[PDB]
């Protein structure tokens, strides 16, 4: 009872942890310029120094686990996302502010794959393994939102304040993740340096690379430069994974078709996701005008839907295929998209026509994200959750830039061809301003024809109601 | 009053009419198989003959009504359907069937595309329009229904009188008819005879070729022949319909981009209908071992929510435009397909599993059928309605066995696959009988996969409701 509750949200601290931090640091980006006297590089920088660790060191973490230990894994990067939180808090000039966001980056990417592990490991297959999954679901969007809430309120006095509020809740983690979490005293495995060396290499410059190029142009020899020192530390990395004891990665196992069909479902779930979030926040707090505290306390709604929906899944994956569910949940979410796109425009009330897509798309989501994870760790063994949990981290991390950078350039189209322009929302007429409303709500439909196909991949799962969501 | 509902239904009963008498022959087949020892060339040309004279004279029909008169001209096929299907019944050997089925097929072209001219062209344009199309598109499928009852509920003492059922109703339209529509009094116009003959015959020969291909084989020279003929009709057709006076099918007014996707969403959608009963009807049959009379009493709640999603659709398209309500049509039916792809198999109660995905699908296709044919007979003039209405029918009935022959192969295809056979299902044993069920859930979801692409290609509509629903 009281054991299980503290283990799932120890387990559930990190997610919370790093999309709250997200979330409150990109609220307040204008008031650190303000501060600080940073120009639009910092501007960039600043969030480009987190993805940059973040994306770097994630097959690493996801190894380490095996290396030493997962419950001093855990501690250890939680420990270090906090103290670099503080040191973010009390950064000065710009280069403290670039270290510490590097290294609370570094905390993330070696605390968050240890998660899934644990939650892979700790309780067995079973309705254990299905509460624990639908609870590391439910404490994503639950500090999101809260994140959202507090960033929006400490808007007035200063943006240091925003920074300590990761401090209290992670250190209670901490407390948790010192009482329910235990270790096995399994024999401890060796690393694959040059693997992950190489896996590092190849990740920080792709990510580098994608950072740079809109920003200082592209083939400008430095993108060209990175683009080709990631291609050949991947290549590098390949041709050692051959012959390699305990892989960083282990090839052998995309073999499977189901797992293909899973992996390609996340990635595309996680981008569809991800570019409605951050949509949805841009219409919300740019066309109808609401502020930071009102867009905030909007989506407590969406929490409470996606909690009701994951719970409805976790009952209901011990009977129903994963496949059911999943088109199940898109059913609502793509109803709810096209709700949005045809019925709103600017002077709408909240109540009788936004909140509603809201709920329906958030019960969708809580039905269609459960079956999913289960079916990614699902027969996957004690020595090789690792590397498959690292990888499902970084692949829904990873799918959400592109759609959303794909989605941008379509609104950006569209505006140009209604007849508005580029400029800032702060200075637009009454003509631009119905520009830009019309171009949201036709993104809205790209959106929808994206989860057409993210739906029609889900058809090929193939597991069964035996293999995901019964013991032994 | 009473002149509408007397001028509604008179229009209607053509279609009620035709499915009927549609129906209620291709139940009745294996009984007259019996009876004359005809072979399975003499079935295919009993159920061949009708389409052949349904679609080679469905143009010139169409084209009659403006040279003749509309009124007449339906009065004219209302009596020659009746008496073919008089004649049908009372008959010794297979030229007397075979001429007798020809016959009524081309009453039928010549009186069918009239009715939607008169709905045109009788009712001005506003509420009254809107309950005639609903009206219209409901007895349809009442008289499917009502149909498939008697044939099952008759066929079981004499087939001949099964023939001799439209004989009453016949008479009630030519009555009903007589007395309330009225003469349009229009100047007389001029028929392109030639233009008329090349297309008639150019539609015969498709037609035929069509119906030979299956009997005799794709590579035999009897359809080559007919496909070129066929070809060099069509380019004869076109090549005259350069400088036509009253052009046959007028190609001025495709030059709009809403009426190419209307009619393109026509075609596609009633294949999808077509393909749907079907194969819905060869599994209540042929799976479940559901006898005639059972289905055609299981089936009246498929009116039922029909006539209340056409009810619901007709007050709606005045506020909403085309598009909205045939995505919202389009979203139900594509739910309940998905509930009978996934939750379907032999030995399943009937009320909790059948009647649910029957009434929503029923309200998907009342709410979405007006808005297409609103959209079709929008804006075209009183001298070019009657070819636009021919030219949606014939669209409406050439959709069906393009995508159903797809469907089939797929069915076949699937059932091999698992290893069933070929040939009666009564025959077959517990195997073949699973392999089977699991082929047309499978190909249900091929028909959902239709409807998809149906309703994206119909997202660019374009209209105003203003210009389909608002009068003056
Ligand atoms: C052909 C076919 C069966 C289409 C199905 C799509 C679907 O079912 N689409 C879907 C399903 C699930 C998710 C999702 N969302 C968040 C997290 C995980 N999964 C998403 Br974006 N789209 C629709 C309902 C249109
Ligand atoms: C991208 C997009 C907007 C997809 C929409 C499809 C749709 O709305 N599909 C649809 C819509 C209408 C009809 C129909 N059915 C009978 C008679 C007339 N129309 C049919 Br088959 N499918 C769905 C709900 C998946």
């Amino acid at each position: 009872s009281r054991s299980f509750i503290a283990a799932v949200i120890a387990i559930g601290g990190m997610q919370l942890l790093a999309t709250m931090d997200s979330t409150v640091a990109i609220v307040a980006l204008p008031k650190i310029q303000n501060e600080l006297s940073l120009s639009d590089a910092g501007r960039s920088w600043v969030i480009t120094a987190y993805v940059l660790t973040f994306g770097g060191l994630m097959l690493l973490g996801g190894r380490l686990g095996d290396t030493i230990g997962r419950k001093r894994t855990f501690i250890v990067g939680v420990a270090l996302f906090t103290i670099s939180s503080v040191l973010c808090a009390v950064a000065w000039d710009e280069a403290t502010l670039v270290i510490a966001r590097l290294s609370q980056g570094v905390g993330s990417a070696i605390a968050s794959p240890t998660g899934l592990a644990l939650v892979a490991t700790t309780f067995p297959k079973g309705p254990a393994r299905n509460a624990a999954t639908a609870v590391f679901a439910a404490m994503t969007a639950i500090g999101s939102v809260m994140g959202l809430v507090v960033g929006g309120a400490l808007t007035e006095v200063s943006w240091r304040w925003a920074f300590l509020v990761n401090v209290p809740i992670g250190l209670v983690m901490i407390y948790l993740a010192r009482t329910a979490l235990r270790e096995t005293n399994k024999e401890r495995m060796k690393l694959d340096a040059t693997g992950a060396i190489l896996a590092t290499l190849a990740c920080t410059a792709a990510v580098f690379a994608f950072s740079i190029g809109p920003e200082k142009g592209w083939m400008s020899g430095i993108t060209i430069g990175s683009g080709l020192v990631a291609l050949a530390a991947a290549v590098a990395f390949v041709i050692v994974e051959r012959t390699a004891e305990n892989p960083v990665v282990p090839f052998h196992l995309f073999r499977d078709r189901n797992r293909l069909v899973t992996f390609s479902a996340i990635l595309l779930a996680g981008g569809v996701m991800f570019s409605l979030t951050v949509c949805i926040g841009l219409y919300v707090q740019d066309i109808l005008g609401y502020s930071a505290l009102r867009a905030g306390v909007g989506f407590i709604p969406f929490v409470i839907a996606m909690g009701i929906g994951l719970g409805v899944s976790s009952q209901l994956v011990s009977r129903f295929s994963p496949r059911v569910l999943t088109i199940g949940g898109g059913y609502l979410l793509f109803g709810a998209m096209l709700y949005g796109s045809f019925f709103m425009h600017r002077g709408v009330p909240y109540f009788p026509n936004l909140v509603m897509p809201i709920v329906v798309g958030g019960i969708g989501i809580g039905m269609a994200v459960v079956p999913l994870t289960l079916s990614a760790i699902a027969g996957v063994g004690f020595d090789q959750i690792g590397p498959v949990s690292a990888i499902a981290l970084m692949l829904q991390s990873l799918g959400g830039p592109l759609v959303l950078a794909v989605i941008q350039a379509v609104i950006t189209s569209r505006t140009l061809y209604l007849g508005g322009t580029t400029g800032p929302v702060k200075f637009m007429n009454d003509v631009q301003l119905a520009a830009l409303d019309h171009a949201y709500t036709y993104g809205l439909l790209w959106v929808a024809g994206a989860a057409i196909i993210v739906g029609g991949m889900a058809l090929f799962i193939g597991y069964t109601p035996q293999q995901v969501a019964h013991a032994q």
